[PDB]
């Protein structure tokens, strides 16, 4: 019964979690002036031209878009990585207000929302064997600012009167994620952990640089979710993110000076 609210919210994940505690958890501050330029990192190559988004998925904590992952159909490449990683899944945290919502901050700006693009290393086989192991994730992040809506987003946002609350899916066929990136795939990258339990250290953060606008009424649309089942109380799905932690002994690589 984990969850954001006063009562069972990030500050007690770590009695269930103990990892909550651990030496990679993430999200971090990403400190511009302290990270460090890496000339040697690659490219990333973001290959999502064969996605197969199949479901959306409201799981109580965020909602999830699935993809097809049983081949390399949505593939993220390059960069800090070392083999293939599988889109899984992607998923949003958000606020209840413009100010607030994004995991990572930089120079302590947090952003509206935080979009995150899940894949595995396929070495693992599966996502939950991936989950084990130290390189088994690569998680690409991206920032939301409130302005122009994003065209991309908008038949996400759509879907979302049919997912209202926990527990509930819908079809969501043919989406194309490439419509979610940025103009430019500068990044930083740092190792971490998944941001909600079981809050594993199994992932390789690759943030972008550059954030992407979504318009007040589609980040509006994020928080009319329910946290909550249907035929339960109430509860508005906002603010589920986790604050930055500490960094302790990382440092964080940037592809761009
Ligand atoms: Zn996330």
């Amino acid at each position: 019964h984990w969850g954001y609210g006063k009562h069972n919210g990030p500050e007690h994940w770590h009695k269930d979690f103990p990892i909550a505690k651990g030496e990679r958890q993430s999200p971090v501050d990403i400190d511009t002036h302290t990270a460090k330029y890496d000339p040697s990192l690659k490219p990333l190559s973001v290959s999502y031209d064969q996605a197969t988004s199949l479901r959306i998925l409201n799981n109580g904590h965020a909602f999830n878009v699935e993809f097809d992952d049983s081949q390399d159909k949505a593939v993220l490449k390059g960069g800090p990585l070392d083999g293939t990683y599988r889109l899984i899944q992607f998923h949003f945290h958000w606020g209840s207000l413009d100010g607030q919502g994004s995991e990572h901050t930089v120079d302590k700006k947090k952003y509206a929302a935080e979009l995150h693009l899940v894949h595995w290393n396929t070495k693992y086989g599966d996502f939950g064997k991936a989950v084990q192991q130290p390189d088994g994730l690569a998680v690409l992040g991206i920032f939301l600012k409130v302005g122009s809506a994003k065209p991309g987003l908008q038949k996400v946002v759509d879907v979302l009167d049919s997912i209202k609350t926990k527990g509930k899916s819908a079809d969501f066929t043919n989406f194309d994620p490439r419509g979610l990136l940025p103009e430019s795939l500068d990044y930083w990258t740092y190792p971490g952990s998944l941001t909600t339990p079981p809050l594993l250290e199994c992932v390789t953060w690759i943030v972008l640089k550059e954030p992407i606008s979504v318009s007040s009424e589609q980040v509006l649309k994020f928080r009319k979710l329910n946290f909550n089942g249907e035929g339960e109380p109430e509860e508005l799905m906002v603010d589920n993110w986790r604050p930055a932690q500490p960094l302790k002994n990382r440092q964080i690589k940037a592809s761009f000076k």
